[PDB]
């Protein structure tokens, strides 16, 4: 049916299980006092390389092969060079093969530096998408690699929901989860779980006003990604739904909550302050959706919230200027 | 025997734990890395009011009795703004009862908000420690309140001793606790616990260089105070220990770190980025002491340690100075 089911979420779970942190679900008497709900926030933070993206990488490495006639990927290539690249290049060291991250010339020096503090290989290409494209595909051609998109490949997809393996084990009387979207990598794995396992669970996704095709594209029926790239304090989820996440988003996703720019900012000190978790604003997303005026109209009976706080790769020393 | 016993912790465990945090222990691949140990975090940071201080507090406010007729205090008054006082405030919340707190009348506005904040009633007094203390005496007295000593009251050790109480269940195998000092009613109250129930567990202490009475202390055999306030960063332990507390730290404490301001910074920037966690700097003065050359050289049969992250009150607006 969907491009992953939940057998391919438990192969990505056996597969991952052995690299990566089952990361503790914390609780905040203050967040419970403020949301009029049971509040549970699944740390993924706390994941190796700070987000959760280690779990669609590491699977992406250790179930895709490169050719028909290679079965073991010889390299991995990407063109993200947030917590995908960092997550890809963890995933590819350990399995002992190199990771290429093509960045355009016009990348920031501060970014161009921290790919290769991660230990990745960076290769150029134009500010354009043919270059982009060019250069990885070739990149991924001559290397032997595979290439592994953030968000649409069924690997990753099927890597981001064993999340949702953990908090069912973890909070055996959820009601609901509350999942940040930009690619809805996470959200589609999280919703082909928990629809496989207990569709009773709510899968709720939280989304930046300022980036809300995945909310234009659930109010239209159909697929409608952002038309101009987005600006938001969100910076992990600035990517628009895909072709391979919107089919579960559209069909097993329950609701989606967008929050401004404002109602993000708030939750993320809130939870800095009152709960002192360093997550970064991207995760603060899901938090907003819980205090935001639409989600009061969520069933009382829905009591028992997990919410995925996503990550926790924020620089102190240089994003922090809107505290 | 000392001012406290066990049976004062456990007395304190009843008396608290229906209305504490019994806060996680969390893990650091890294930390453990970079010590060649296995690093348990106690997280007190995780506490209600941001600090470990609430379990001495509220032990305090459930069995310190005034000056009256009734054996129930009908208020708390403090000095403290700082970790202490939010904790006596919170304590005065639970049993309803009016949390005052004596201030210089020439306090600046910021503070004076900040104080409100936390639910605190603001009695004035002029800027002298004669009228602090004379203000608090009458505004005590009329109020038929208490006022709680922050580290030589017998009721706050053992509150603090709830603290090992959890480690020693947590953490069944734990070698060592190691324990920021400052008047050291943690440290005092930890060490009474783990020697009564585990004494082969090592429980060692740790304070900022530029404060060293108790290093000095336990070197001279005797009590011996810094002679100025001292300047450090580590703001929750300026205070010497006392003569309460030092008998205990004396004979139970098995060894003392001091740690540089440098080593207190980095330490904490260390657990900020790679743990993701916001503790105080105090509560960096224990990761600063396991990182520590003279640590290193400590038996490698003590292999299971146990930090206690004991604060998470960081002015956010303020971090700039050190980073
Ligand atoms: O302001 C505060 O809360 C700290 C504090 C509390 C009690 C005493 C005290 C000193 C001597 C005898 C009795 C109490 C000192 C400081
Ligand atoms: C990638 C990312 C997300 C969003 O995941 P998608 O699969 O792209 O929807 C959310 N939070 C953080 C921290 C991320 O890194
Ligand atoms: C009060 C405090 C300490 C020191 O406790 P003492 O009993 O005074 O030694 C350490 N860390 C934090 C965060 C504190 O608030
Ligand atoms: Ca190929
Ligand atoms: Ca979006
Ligand atoms: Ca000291
Ligand atoms: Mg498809
Ligand atoms: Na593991
Ligand atoms: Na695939
Ligand atoms: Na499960």
């Amino acid at each position: 049916q969907y491009d992953i089911s939940f057998a391919d979420v438990e192969k990505a779970h056996i597969n991952i299980r052995d690299s990566i942190h089952l990361t503790p679900v914390l609780t905040s008497s203050i967040l419970n006092q403020l949301t009029g709900r049971n509040l549970f926030f699944k740390c993924e933070l706390f994941q190796k390389t700070g987000s959760f993206k280690i779990r669609g990488a590491l699977n992406a490495v250790r179930s895709l092969v490169p050719d028909a006639l290679e079965r073991k990927p010889k390299a991995v290539v990407t063109h993200s060079s947030g917590n995908h690249g960092q997550a890809l290049t963890y995933a590819a060291k350990l399995e002992g093969i190199p990771a290429y991250i093509v960045v355009p010339q016009t990348a920031p020096d501060c970014k161009k530096l921290a790919i290769q503090a991660y230990g990745a290989s960076i290769v150029y290409c134009e500010p354009s998408d043919e270059s982009r494209e060019n250069v990885a595909k070739r990149v991924t051609e001559e290397t032997e690699g595979i290439m592994v998109h953030p968000n649409q490949e069924p690997a990753v997809i099927a890597g981001q929901g064993t999340i949702a393996l953990e908090v069912l084990n973890q909070v055996p009387l959820v009601d609901a989860l509350v999942v940040p979207v930009g690619g809805g990598g996470m959200l589609a794995g999280i919703a082909i779980t928990v629809k496989a396992l207990k569709p009773s669970v709510k899968v709720y996704a939280a989304e930046p006003s300022n980036a809300d095709d995945c909310y234009q594209s659930k109010l239209k029926g159909k697929l409608m990604p952002n038309l101009y790239p987005p600006e938001t304090i969100a910076d992990g989820v600035k990517s628009s739904i895909g072709l391979n996440t919107w089919p579960i988003i559209r069909d097993l996703v329950d609701d989606i909550f967008t929050v401004t720019e404002d109602e993000i900012k708030c939750a993320t000190q809130l939870v800095w302050e009152r709960m002192k978790l360093l997550i970064e604003p991207t995760a603060g997303v899901g938090v907003a959706a819980v205090l935001s005026q639409h989600f009061q109209t969520v069933s009382p009976e829905v009591k028992n919230i997990c919410i995925v706080l996503s990550g926790g790769n924020v620089d102190l020393t240089s994003s922090i200027t809107w505290v």
